[PDB]
């Protein structure tokens, strides 16, 4: 059903576009100045703030870039927003930029200070997908969250409490949690946790376990390709009428859109442009915890690790100066594309006999034992954990698609026998 899903999300994309265009028309920015991921960001945040203000706005004068510090009627912003969405709220829309920010933050920064202070191992990076993502995020906003993300929450919710309506949260927060797991025990052990009203260190210690189980027996976490407002604004302005032509966040749509985007970015004096583009590109698909090998494969070019990356962050701090500041054109094109997945990969009182109702060749079942016959769920997992090898192939048969292959017709299988450059962005 490509009607609602493909076109309703198109309508949410149109809103962001239209709005970005309106908002650019207010600031009286130029074309080059509306394509500046910097300014786009500021605008996006102005809005999410107002629906839950001012910001840094960079201008282009003969030669050099001028930063303007401006403020807007928090309500005016809310007004212009609905105007674009037909006077609707389009929470989806705000939530969308709510993620674009997330996915950018999960790649620009490493959130160790918080994991440890929670009592999670800093090496649990690949499980903190969407830790920055405000709770206000929607229902399809949390689905993007990593297993580890959920744990940091409950643990704090629990840690301060164990140190009214708050209950329905906890159970649900676990149900979601549990819905991340895709194996018997995993699933069952989550329940054993959700049993305690005042879950103390008993739970505190157990979920942390399950956190680590996901490092091996991963869960289902959705990835959403959420591009900057400018990209959608520019697209809308170019005629693309997504609600009519359909759009996706996990298909070929987002890559294709980025195949023509003209996004520019402010770049500090000693920073590497190629390195800058990489960053943004990884935020456009939630590839901050992906295997660098595959990221580079699909990317088309080296996807260098965070440490070796030359850049501190895309936003410009009030500290810096404009004199020594210039801007480059971000390389967001990719070689192939791939279905952004959700899956993490993987490798009595009852009846005892069957009463036959039809005449067919059928082995008739009965439980030989029970008839003639007259522990720690951790263990289960630890035992599963074990048989697991890092070489264990996932998404068997799934491949990569050419950018011409609009339909999911012909898949391509990558062979990594190659002089790679690592697998852990962090």
């Amino acid at each position: 059903n490509a009607t609602e899903i493909r076109a309703s999300v198109g309508k949410m994309i149109d809103g962001i576009g239209r709005f970005y265009i309106q908002m650019c028309t207010e600031l009286k920015l130029s074309d080059y100045e509306g394509r500046l991921i910097q300014n786009s960001l500021t605008i996006e945040r102005m809005v999410l703030s107002a629906f839950d203000t001012g910001g840094p706005i960079y201008r282009r004068v003969d030669g050099k870039w001028r930063r303007e510090l401006i403020l807007y009627d928090k309500e005016e912003i809310r007004r212009i927003w609905r105007q674009a969405n037909n006077g609707d709220d389009a929470t989806a829309g705000l939530t969308h930029m709510m993620i674009w920010h997330s996915n950018l933050n999960d790649a620009t920064y490493q959130r160790t200070r918080a994991l440890v202070r929670t009592g999670m191992d800093p090496r649990m990076c690949s499980l903190m997908q969407g830790s920055t993502l405000p709770r206000r995020s929607g229902a399809a906003g949390a689905a993007v969250k990593g297993v580890g993300t959920m744990v940091m929450e409950l643990i704090r919710m629990i840690k301060r409490g164990i140190n009214r309506r708050t209950r329905i949260a906890y159970e649900r927060m676990c149900n979601i949690l549990k819905g991340k797991f895709q194996t018997a025990a995993q699933r069952t052990m989550v329940d054993q946790v959700r049993e305690s009203r005042n879950p103390g260190n008993a739970e505190f210690e157990d979920l942390i376990f399950l956190a680590r189980s996901a490092l091996i027996l991963r869960g289902s976490v959705a990835h959403k390709s959420c591009l900057p407002a400018c990209v959608y604004g520019s697209a809308v302005a170019s005629g693309y009428d997504f609600e009519r032509e359909g759009y996706s966040l996990v298909g070929i749509d987002p890559f294709r859109l980025l195949q023509n985007s003209q996004v520019y970015s402010l770049i500090r004096p000693n920073e590497n442009p190629a390195h800058k583009s990489q960053l943004v590109w990884m935020a456009c698909h939630s590839a901050a915890f992906e295997d660098l090998r595959v990221s580079s494969f699909i990317r088309g070019t080296k996807v260098v690790p965070r440490g070796k990356l030359s850049t501190r962050g895309v936003q410009i701090a009030s500290n810096e100066n404009m004199e020594t500041m210039e801007s480059s054109t971000l390389e967001l094109r990719s070689r192939y594309w791939a279905i952004r997945t959700r899956s993490g990969g993987n490798t009595s009182s009852g009846q005892i006999s069957i009463q036959p109702t039809f005449s067919v060749q059928r082995n008739l079942p009965f439980d030989r034992p029970t008839i003639m016959a007259a522990s720690d769920m951790r263990t289960e997992i630890i035992r599963l954990m074990e048989s697991a090898r890092p070489e264990d192939v996932s998404f068997q048969g799934r491949g990569v698609f050419e950018l011409s292959d609009e339909k999911a017709t012909s898949p391509i299988v990558p062979s990594f026998d190659m002089s790679n450059e690592g697998s852990y962005f962090f």
